[PDB]
């Protein structure tokens, strides 16, 4: 959770003259959040929250200073607020608030001196979110297409297209009985950082498996270390169904 641009923000609109800059953290009506994406001035793309609601005004005279706006990330409870600052119905919208995918938010407004709603970001497989910097940078454009065959002696080979980075990679094999979700066997294979020769070429790694009957339901999993997503980076796996 971040701000796309930290400098004050002219909200006016005819009869309200209004400011919104980032606060420290201290009716409305209609909240409402849209998922966004924002281009940058540096060639990024981020999903940015759309946040808009309505401000109802009526013959009463009131004192009304202005509005809070407070965003909550519910996996780290890191919190930002921005304050509206005023001079029948306004509309008010605030779309600079980057998100993060596949995290859920918590967003509140309060008039100055309250509603919240909940807002959940899909994860990197979704089209748009996809080709987002943050995205991106958890190897979002990698495909690897993992397959794997049986062969004649016990053993596994998987195949994988390797992306363009001179990093390493891991397989993780974990072994079950047909049902039961306890492992029976794991192995993880060190896949050594590729030469820029066999960037986006498919390579292989041939797996032991244990010899226990029943023992028959293999996933095999390919985790990348890319720069951007060091332990992070998305992981992709294919699984061996049981002959039973
Ligand atoms: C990935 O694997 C599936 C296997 O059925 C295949 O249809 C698809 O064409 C493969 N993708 C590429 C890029 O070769
Ligand atoms: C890696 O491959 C993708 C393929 O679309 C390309 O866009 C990107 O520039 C490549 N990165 C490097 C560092 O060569
Ligand atoms: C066992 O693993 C599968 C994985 O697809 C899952 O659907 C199932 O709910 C798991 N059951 C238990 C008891 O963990
Ligand atoms: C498996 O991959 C290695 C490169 O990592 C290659 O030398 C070998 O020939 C490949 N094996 C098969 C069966 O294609």
């Amino acid at each position: 959770l971040r701000l796309l641009d930290h400098r004050a923000l002219v909200c006016s609109q005819p009869g309200l003259n209004c400011t919104v800059k980032n606060s420290t953290c201290l009716s409305p009506k209609d909240l409402q959040i849209q998922l966004h994406f924002a281009h940058t001035q540096q060639g990024d793309l981020f999903p940015v929250a759309h946040i808009e609601w309505t401000l109802q005004t009526d013959a009463s005279i009131l004192y009304l200073e202005g509005a809070e706006l407070s965003v909550l990330q519910l996996n780290t409870n890191e919190r930002l607020c921005v304050r509206f600052e005023f001079l029948r119905r306004w509309r008010f919208t605030f779309s600079h608030f980057v998100v993060d995918p596949d995290q859920e938010y918590e967003v509140t407004v309060h008039h100055l001196p309250h509603q919240s709603k909940n807002f959940l970001v899909p994860d990197c497989e979704h089209a748009r979110m996809k080709v987002t910097t943050p995205c991106m940078s958890s190897g979002s454009l990698w495909d690897p297409n993992i397959t794997v065959e049986t062969l004649e002696a016990h053993q596994l080979r998987v195949s994988f297209t390797l992306w363009n980075e001179s990093t390493h990679y891991q397989i993780l094999l974990t072994s079950f009985p047909h049902m039961e979700n306890h492992s029976c066997f794991e192995h993880m294979h060190h896949i050594p950082a590729p030469r820029p020769e066999e960037f986006h070429q498919r390579s292989n790694v041939t797996l032991t498996l244990r010899n226990l009957k029943g023992c028959c339901r293999h996933q095999v999993q390919i985790q990348p270390f890319f720069s951007s997503c060091l332990n992070d980076c998305l992981r992709h796996s294919a699984t061996v169904s049981c002959p039973e």
